[PDB]
């Protein structure tokens, strides 16, 4: 019933941070562009990289902050703001310790479950929650006080190649995606086994 009017990838930025596992988000959108052969357009209006397309009439936008993970709100508000985006007309793909690697899942509002870049979107809409999510799994380190460095390191060859599936199978449920119709986005997603 709603279409999807912005995608939002989240990372960090800088080389030190590229290909990480904080950067997944990132890297989905990243992915995302390619595939549709759109230009990642670099925005100081925005504080970050900015892309568009259309899909039906309407104007898709998608994003890469440039800010930092936790000042990553203040370029999705500034974009919505202009535009004028109701929150529930947004995308934002990011990184989930609590699922492993091969495992991706769609949410619709809900906590930021400690994510600092979830965090700060929340705060700068004005406690705006409702927007969508897209889960990719990176796996836990095992313990709460290992969190910090296990997200800002590169993992393993075999769990990238998990992690590239995940993505892949994304981008499979993308039309579902870009039309709003998120339960049989789920229902198509939420069976594949990596
Ligand atoms: O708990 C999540 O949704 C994802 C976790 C990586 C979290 C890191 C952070 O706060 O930057």
């Amino acid at each position: 019933m709603t279409a999807v009017q912005l995608i939002v990838g989240l990372g960090n930025p800088g080389p030190e941070y590229d290909q990480t596992r904080h950067n997944a988000g990132a890297l989905f959108v990243e992915r995302l562009a390619h595939a549709q052969g759109v230009s990642l357009v670099a925005d100081r209006k925005y504080f970050g990289l900015v892309g568009k397309f259309s899909h039906q009439g309407k104007d898709v936008r998608l994003l890469i902050p440039t800010t930092y993970m936790n000042r990553s709100g203040q370029s999705v508000a500034a974009l919505a703001g202009f535009f004028r985006i109701a929150p529930d007309a947004i995308l934002v793909a990011h990184d989930e310790l609590d699922m492993p690697p091969g495992v991706a899942k769609l949410k619709t509002g809900g906590g930021h479950g400690g994510h600092n870049g979830l965090r700060d979107i929340i705060a700068q809409l004005g406690n705006q929650n409702s927007f969508h999510r897209l889960r990719l799994g990176i796996g836990h380190p095992g313990h709460s006080s290992l969190v910090s460095g296990y997200v800002l390191g590169r993992a393993p060859r075999s769990e990238q190649e998990l992690l590239d599936t995940s993505i892949d199978f994304a981008l499979g449920v993308l039309p579902e995606m870009l039309a709003g119709d998120w339960t049989r986005a789920m229902q198509k997603l939420h069976s594949q086994k990596a």
